[PDB]
């Protein structure tokens, strides 16, 4: 196991537009196209990242090269944040993929904000993190997948994925 194969089972790939878990409009491997209302918006933001007349379809090389590009991103990201970055450092490589994988889904500053459990993560307190992290909207909103990322921070395991 590994990042990326983490990222595809819990983003799935889709080769047309699709609106994600909260409404937006999205495709490939979780690569949010727009926060936008408009499909037309949509759209022109899809051909614009993939360098072509796209008519809302990709195929699967394009749609890796997207998600290579945001994992690649979310690592910088993670690496150029003043309150990521030593949390990132403290881990082993398990862990580090579970923060990286919550970047990826809500952004650096959105998980940059979770002041007392990247301090939990920090002073390596396992069991409260995982408690600390249920209370969340991001737990209550998408539960089975917090799930897997939380127990991947108490184990420190790729259990929740085998
Ligand atoms: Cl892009
Ligand atoms: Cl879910």
């Amino acid at each position: 196991m590994n990042i990326f194969e983490m990222l595809r089972i819990d983003e799935g790939l889709r080769l047309k537009i699709y609106k994600d878990t909260e409404g937006y409009y999205t495709i490939g491997i979780g690569h949010l196209l727009t926060k936008s209302p408009s499909l037309n918006a949509a759209k022109s933001e899809l051909d614009k990242a993939i360098g072509r007349n796209t008519n809302g379809v990709i195929t699967k090389d394009e749609a890796e090269k997207l998600f290579n590009q945001d994992v690649d991103a979310a690592v910088r990201g993670i690496l150029r944040n003043a309150k990521l970055k030593p949390v990132y450092d403290s881990l082993d490589a398990v862990r580090r993929a579970a923060l990286i994988n919550m970047v990826f889904q809500m952004g650096e500053t959105g998980v940059a904000g979770f002041t007392n459990s990247l301090r939990m993560l920090q002073q390596k307190r396992w069991d409260e993190l995982a408690v600390n992290l249920a209370k969340s909207r991001w737990y209550n909103q998408t539960p089975n997948r917090a799930k897997r990322v939380i127990t991947t921070f108490r184990t420190g395991t790729w259990d929740a994925y085998k």
